[PDB]
């Protein structure tokens, strides 16, 4: 596999704050942004391993960059391109959430400065709550995404059969804002049953746990991650068999074994 990336994993290497790549960013202000608010591009310095996958991650509703900020290095040193984005608006819905992703994506792999460091048909989007139904928008409308992550996602349109993009849906228990039994559970049903896909609750949650550094998201988008973007099969022992409930799950679901 030409896209692997890094040392074999083990549980300590998708648990650490800091992977094998040392990192570097740069900033996109929303003067230079076509279709996005601007952001900021976490990759990995070194060039001598070849290209990298690419993800784009929105916040939700009100809310900026700072609220998903920690995940940059935080995948950018597992071996991605990740562009953190601000919208157009605050107020932006999910369905324009959406096209803002694919805006960026756009951006990165057409015209920023670390383009040539991005294969640009390995991509993946990730979004926290209304990002998050930004996140199922998009790979509605690009069915070619490797990856998609909605982390405790908010939208009004709760059914997505037309997805062919792996999908992991990360729900929280305690979410009040987007109630897992009316949002993320919902969403994970319809997509097909033939999809890659899998449900993880989080245990002792709320809305807000994803906007600040957590090692269950942090493990199981960079396993996820790996084993889409990458195609990398290293990864699929931490997400097949499904994990048990445990401390800090509360829930999980899946189909197993993968057949990408």
């Amino acid at each position: 596999n030409p896209y692997e990336r890094g040392p074999a994993p083990t549980n300590a290497s998708i648990e650490a704050s800091r992977g094998p790549y040392a990192t570097s960013q740069t900033s996109v202000s929303s003067l230079v942004a076509s279709g996005f608010g601007g952001g900021t591009i976490y990759y990995p310095t070194s060039t001598a391993d070849g290209t990298f996958g690419a993800v784009v991650i929105s916040p939700g509703f009100t809310a900026y960059q700072s609220s998903i900020a920690w995940l940059g290095p935080r995948l950018a040193s597992q071996g991605f391109v990740v562009f953190t984005i601000d919208t157009n608006t605050t107020l932006d819905q999910p369905d324009s959430r959406g096209r803002q992703l694919l805006s960026a994506l756009d951006y990165l792999t057409q015209r920023s400065s670390v383009r040539t460091r991005v294969d640009a048909t390995r991509l993946g989007v990730m979004g926290h709550s209304m990002g998050g139904g930004g996140s199922l928008e998009a790979a509605k409308s690009r069915t070619s995404l490797k990856a998609a992550i909605p982390l405790t996602g908010w939208n009004t349109d709760k059914t997505w059969p037309e997805l062919r993009t792996p999908t992991l849906v990360v729900g929280a228990d305690g979410d009040t804002v987007a109630p897992v039994a009316t949002h993320s559970k919902p969403f994970y049903e319809s997509l097909p049953g033939s999809l890659d896909k899998a449900y993880l609750e989080l245990r002792g949650a709320s809305h807000f746990t994803p906007n600040t550094s957590d090692t269950t998201i942090a493990k199981y988008s960079i396993s996820w991650l790996k084993r889409f973007i990458d195609s990398d099969t290293r990864y699929e022992q931490f997400l097949c068999p499904i994990p048990r409930p445990s401390l800090t799950i509360a829930e999980y679901r899946g189909t197993c074994p993968h057949t990408s």
